[PDB]
């Protein structure tokens, strides 16, 4: 797709902190954008839309590449209409926002400069943030995550997408997302089905696949850390049921792990360690400070900080598995205890290292869950099963909380609030800010 413009496109500023060994931070500006997917994407040469509701113009789109060529992105009202708002190192994303149509969350990418992506190599590294889930109930995930992106969202492999970085293009996760309508160039208008349960959304024939560092899915009830891995460590096409995934029938594609060696504290036994009020360790009712350290072993560490306290990722048993580090023991363990193989079939941490060792763009959203209600999160999943299923209960939400419709109707002003973000070596995002 190329790009046009109808509307404006300034991205809301951001700062955040990059911090050194040597025990100082400065600040660095950078800028959020918002993904392709929620830009209006119409006719080059006029208003007439390519794209309305779930299904495209037949006669601007006969087929990928015409689209493309007859297609572009346009400029995003950020606060108008998409809800998102910027303060100094704060960011702001409301669940339901009325325009002239309605809009839900966003998925946003920090920029380096107004046309690429940050990118930052986790490998020896650390990452913090302060986040605000107060106003996130059952079904909701205000998610801040990591992916194996082009720093120019893919202009230079596909000369096709002359929109890039700018407008949101380039995008690529573990699930091989196959709902997105601009993917290398071309449109994904071929082999499109539209969504039964959203007006907005549907299915194309391709997908984009890459590595995704699940840092934080999270609401108000629970929390989850996951690394995915990928056969190939960066944005790769894939097409139809091959992506596996979300999006497709047979989730076990062939590239991409959808599962992932996730870490849920509630999920592994400790249930009075995440929630609202003050009768859990981290009350979500308030601020909280996450860090994730990713030591040149491969392995992953995570402590919290709240009112000054902190606290490290909780000790958890799971076969004969002990302790808080996310490393190859407990990703085997969890595998043996709960079941599956996609995690370790896709090489586990060591093929994860791969695309630490890189470079990778840092996500911040807001979305609720059209295909399982994020009950994998904080309910109990599958549904039918009990908590003496192995890994079944993942929170203390109903499983008959999270459909769409309900929590858009019902918390239309649900948001979340991510701050003070700082990078840095090991042992570093503690000290005093620039
Ligand atoms: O039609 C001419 C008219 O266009 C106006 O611009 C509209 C576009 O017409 C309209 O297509 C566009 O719709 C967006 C919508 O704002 C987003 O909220 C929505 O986001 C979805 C996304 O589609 C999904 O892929 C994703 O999963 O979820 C998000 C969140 O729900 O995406 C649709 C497009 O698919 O909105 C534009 C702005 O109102 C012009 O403003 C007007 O001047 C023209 O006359
Ligand atoms: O387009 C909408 C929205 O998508 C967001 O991306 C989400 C996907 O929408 C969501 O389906 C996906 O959820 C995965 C999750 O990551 C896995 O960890 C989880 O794995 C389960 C497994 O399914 C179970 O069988 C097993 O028992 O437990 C494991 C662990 O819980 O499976 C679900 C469903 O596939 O997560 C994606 C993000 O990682 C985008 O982030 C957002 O921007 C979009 O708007
Ligand atoms: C949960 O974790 C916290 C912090 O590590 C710990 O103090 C508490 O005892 C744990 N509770 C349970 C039930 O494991
Ligand atoms: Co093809
Ligand atoms: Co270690």
């Amino acid at each position: 797709q190329s790009a046009c413009t109808l509307q404006s496109e300034t991205h809301p500023p951001l700062t955040w902190q990059k911090c050194s060994s040597g025990g100082t931070c400065t600040q660095q500006t950078g800028s959020v954008v918002i993904d392709a997917n929620w830009r209006w994407t119409h006719a080059t040469n006029s208003s007439t839309n390519c794209y309305d509701g779930n299904t495209w113009s037949s006669t601007l789109c006969p087929d990928n590449e015409t689209c493309a060529k007859n297609c572009c992105l346009d400029g995003a009202a950020y606060a108008s209409t998409y809800g998102v708002t910027t303060s100094g190192n704060s960011l702001s994303i409301d669940f339901v926002t009325q325009s002239a149509q309605k809009n839900v969350g966003a998925r946003l990418y920090l920029m380096a400069s107004d046309t690429t992506y940050q990118e930052f190599t986790l490998l020896g590294n650390e990452f913090s943030f302060d986040v605000d889930v107060s106003q996130l109930p059952c079904g909701l995930n205000g998610a801040l995550y990591f992916v194996s992106m082009d720093a120019d969202g893919g202009v230079s492999k596909y000369p096709t997408n002359t929109a890039g970085a700018k407008y949101g293009t380039g995008y690529c996760d573990s699930q091989c997302p196959r709902d997105l309508k601009f993917i290398n160039g071309q449109a994904n208008v071929e082999g499109w089905e539209p969504s039964s349960n959203n007006a907005n959304t549907g299915i194309g024939g391709h997908g984009s696949c890459c590595s995704q560092m699940d840092i934080w899915e999270a609401n108000s009830i629970s929390e989850a850390l996951t690394p995915h891995p990928c056969t190939t460590v960066g944005q790769e096409i894939c097409e139809g049921d091959g992506c596996g995934g979300t999006y497709s029938d047979n989730r076990y594609g062939g590239t991409c792990d959808p599962d992932g060696c996730d870490w849920n504290p509630y999920r592994l036994g400790n249930t009075s360690f995440y929630g609202p009020g003050s009768s859990f360790t981290l009350d979500t009712t308030k601020k909280l400070t996450v860090v994730t350290q990713f030591e040149t072993s491969g392995a992953i560490n995570r402590y919290y900080v709240q009112n000054g306290v902190t606290f490290q990722q909780p000790n958890a048993e799971l076969g004969s598995y002990s302790g808080n580090e996310l490393n190859d023991d407990y990703c085997t363990a969890e595998e043996a205890e709960f079941g599956g193989s996609s995690f370790s079939d896709k090489g586990g941490l060591t093929q994860f290292k791969k695309a630490t060792s890189g470079g990778m763009v840092l996500v911040m959203s807001l979305w609720d869950d059209y295909y399982a209600n994020m009950l994998w999160l904080d309910s109990t999943y599958p549904t039918n099963e009990t908590s003496s299923t192995p890994g079944a209960v993942r929170g203390s939400c109903s499983t008959s909380s999270g459909v769409p419709a309900q929590v858009e109707s019902q918390s239309p002003n649900a948001k979340v609030t991510f701050s003070n973000i700082k990078f840095g070596p090991i042992g570093s995002t503690g000290n005093p800010s620039g």
